[PDB]
């Protein structure tokens, strides 16, 4: 296992456009194109993504693309950030991809409100640290994958993605 086969579970693999669970415009790997209610917007969104006149349909090829750019720009978020740098580093290889997992789904911005949590991750309050981490829109609206990613944070195993 690693970030990208966690990713790939986690996320699934669409090559039309699709509506995540809160209603926005999304596809391949996770790859959210906008947060309009247009199809018309997401269509451009993503002729803008892949450099071609798509009309909502991509190559698994073109998918994977975005999903490198993507996990490319997660890791960059992390590294880029003054609070989350410093989180990252003091954590092991699986906890440190469960947060990665964690930014791409909800970025910079979603992070933001996982402060405490992150906080009782570094004073190893694994525990407590999940049963708050589940407390959240995030874990409320995608239960599995939330679920999969805060048992990896707070054991430091992949068991969850056996
Ligand atoms: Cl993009
Ligand atoms: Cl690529
Ligand atoms: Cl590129
Ligand atoms: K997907």
């Amino acid at each position: 296992m690693n970030i990208f086969e966690m990713l790939r579970i986690d996320e699934g693999l669409r090559l039309k456009i699709y509506k995540d669970t809160e209603g926005y415009y999304t596809i391949g790997i996770g790859h959210l194109l906008t947060k309009s209610p247009s199809l018309n917007a997401a269509k451009s969104e993503l002729d803008k993504a892949i450099g071609r006149n798509t009309n909502g349909v991509i190559t698994k090829d073109e998918a994977e693309k975005l999903f490198n750019q993507d996990v490319d720009a997660a890791v960059r978020g992390i590294l880029r950030n003054a609070k989350m740098k410093p989180m990252y580093d003091s954590m092991d290889a699986v906890r440190r991809a469960a947060m990665i997992n964690m930014v791409f789904q909800m970025g910079e911005t979603g992070m933001a409100g996982f402060t405490n949590s992150m906080r009782m991750m570094q004073q190893k309050r694994w525990d407590e640290a999940a049963v708050n981490m589940a407390k959240s829109r995030w874990y409320n609206q995608t239960p599995n994958r939330a679920k999969r990613v805060i048992t990896t944070f707070r054991t430091g195993t992949w068991d969850a993605y056996k």
